[PDB]
C-alpha cells in the first residue's frame, strides 16, 4: 500500500475572514490546496468551536461527488455559499456521460429481491448493480464490469475498497476529514492503528526545509498552526506541558527561508510548504 | 548585485473571478504571493485588456506603503473593495512610530529656500528634510540620520537608490509592475538593458522540475498562463509562429507532478511553483 499523507490546520483560521463569502472561499482553498497534492486525510482541529464543524462540512461538501451532494448533504447555512466556489475538479468527479473504471454511489434505501445485490446510484443514466445486500445510505466505491449488456435496464459492477482505484489505478480519489477536539487528539486520534510515524511542523522558527532528512514513513501528517502558531492550541491543550513545539514533532520547519512579508496565511502555508516537502516525501514513501 | 526575480501572468485572469469582491481579493493573493518569494517585478500582459489595468492598479495600491496611498491614488472603482484585502507586511510597511533606517516618501509640492534640501514626508509624525531640491510628487527612497536633534521641527536624512535596501541591508523592498501588450512584450519590454539571461515557463506539459538544472543568472524571470495556458497569449501574438511554448523559453517545467486536481489556477500556481523553484533560484544566482 502506497504511503498517506494527512494535512492538520485549526478551524480557527476561518474566524480571521472578513465576510461570510470569504469565509467560504477560504475553507474551498484549503480543500483546492489538499487535493492537489493528493492529500488523504484532512484533520480539522479545536485550538483548545462552529469554525471546526463549518470548515469541515464545507471540506466534506466538495470531496463529495456532484451527485451524490443532494443525497448527503440536507440544505445548511454551512453551504449557502456552496456555488461561489472551486470544484476540486478530482479523478472521483465526472460528468454522466464520461466512461470510467471506477465510481462513487450511494446504495439506494429499498427492499430488492431474496438473492439479489442492491441498487446503487454513480450518477450514471442508469442505476448499478452489485453483488451484495448492503444497509442503504451508505457511501460505497463500485467498478463497473467491462461487459455492459446493451439493453440491460441497469448496468453491473462490484463493490471495492475504496483504496482501489490509488492502490490499483493510481488514481487520486479524494480526502477523509477528522474532527479533533485539540493538538494532541490530533496524534492520538489517528485512523491508522499504527500511530503516523512522521510528524512535520511548519514554522519560521524551525529549520530551513533545505537541510532537512525525511525517514522512511507510511503515514506522514504536516500540522499548521493558525495566525497565532502552533503555540496556541498546545498552550491550551492540558496534555500537553512544553517550553516549545518543536519537540511535539520528528521534523520543526520553515518551509520559506527569507520571506518577504511578516506573516505566512496558512491557506497560503499550505501551498509552499507541501511543495517545498513533496520531493522528500516522495522518495521516503517508497 | 543581487539577482532579481519577475512574475508575468494575465490580467484576463480575474474575468475568471465570481464576483467583484473576489476579483479583488484575488488580485490580492497574487501580490501576496509575489511578495511572500521577494519578487522583484510582476508583469501583468494582454493574452493578445482592463483586466490587466485592473490587476496592475490592485498590486501598486498594494505595493505603496500606507501612508503614500492618499497621495499616490485617486479614489478609483478599481479601489473600492481595497479594504476587502489582505496586506503585503512588507519591511517597507511600518507604523509611524516604528524606528527604520530607511523609509518610502514622496516630495512635498513646495518651493523651500534657495539652497535648500526638499519636503519629504515618510509618514513620520514630521516631515523629514533632506539634501535636493527635486521635482515634487515623485516617489523616493530616504536614509535617515542616525543623530536627530532632538528638538528640530524636521528630521534629517539623504535619499537613497531604491535598491540600497535590498542590497545593503538585506531588506525585501516591494516589487514594480509593468503592462506589457502582448506575450512578446514580455521579454522585448524587460526593464533590464542586459535581458532575462533565464526565463521558465510552468505546464504540467513540461518537464519535472525534480529534473531540471538551473544556469547561473542575474535576471530570471516566471511566466505562468491562463486558465486557456501559454498556448492563448502565443497563437495570438503575431510576433510568435511557434508550434508549442517549450521553446520560447529557457526551460519549461511541470512544477506539480501527479496533481489530483485536473486544473491548477494560477495563483495556487505562482506559490506551488515559485516554492518549488526557490532552492534552485537561491544556488545559481549567486
Amino acid at each position: 500500500r502506497p504511503y498517506t499523507l494527512s494535512v492538520a490546520l485549526p478551524g480557527s483560521i476561518l474566524d480571521n475572514a472578513q465576510s461570510p463569502e470569504l469565509r467560504t472561499y477560504l475553507a474551498g482553498q484549503i480543500a483546492r490546496a489538499c487535493a492537489i497534492f493528493c492529500v488523504d486525510e484532512i484533520v480539522v482541529f479545536d485550538e483548545e468551536g462552529q469554525a471546526c464543524v463549518q470548515l469541515a462540512r464545507i471540506l466534506q461538501y466538495l470531496e463529495c461527488p456532484q451527485y451524490l451532494r443532494k443525497a448527503f448533504f440536507p440544505k445548511h447555512q454551512d453551504l449557502q455559499f456552496a456555488g461561489l466556489l472551486n470544484p476540486l475538479d478530482s479523478p472521483h468527479h465526472m460528468r454522466q456521460d464520461e466512461e470510467s473504471e471506477f465510481r462513487e454511489g450511494i446504495v439506494v434505501d429499498r427492499p430488492t429481491r431474496p438473492g439479489h445485490g442492491s441498487f446503487v446510484n454513480c450518477g450514471m443514466k442508469k442505476e448499478v448493480k452489485i453483488d451484495k445486500n448492503l444497509e442503504p445510505g451508505l457511501r460505497v466505491t463500485v467498478r463497473l464490469n467491462q461487459q455492459q449488456h446493451p439493453d440491460c435496464k441497469t448496468y453491473h459492477g462490484k463493490v471495492v475498497s475504496s483504496q482501489d482505484p490509488r492502490t490499483k489505478a493510481g488514481l487520486y480519489w479524494g480526502y477523509t476529514v477528522r474532527l479533533a477536539s485539540c493538538l494532541s487528539a490530533v496524534f492520538a486520534e489517528a485512523p491508522f492503528q499504527d500511530g503516523y510515524d512522521l510528524t512535520i511542523g511548519t514554522s519560521e522558527r524551525g529549520s530551513d526545509v533545505a537541510s532537512a532528512q525525511l525517514p522512511n514513513f507510511r503515514h506522514a501528517l504536516v500540522v499548521f498552526g493558525g495566525l497565532q502558531g502552533l503555540e496556541a492550541g498546545a498552550d491550551a491543550d492540558p496534555n500537553l506541558e512544553v517550553a516549545e513545539p518543536s519537540v511535539l514533532f520528528d521534523l520543526y520547519v520553515n518551509t520559506c527561508p527569507g520571506q518577504g512579508s511578516r506573516t505566512i496565511r496558512t491557506e497560503e502555508n499550505i501551498l509552499i510548504s507541501l511543495a517545498a516537502l513533496q520531493p522528500g516525501l516522495i522518495q521516503a514513501g517508497a
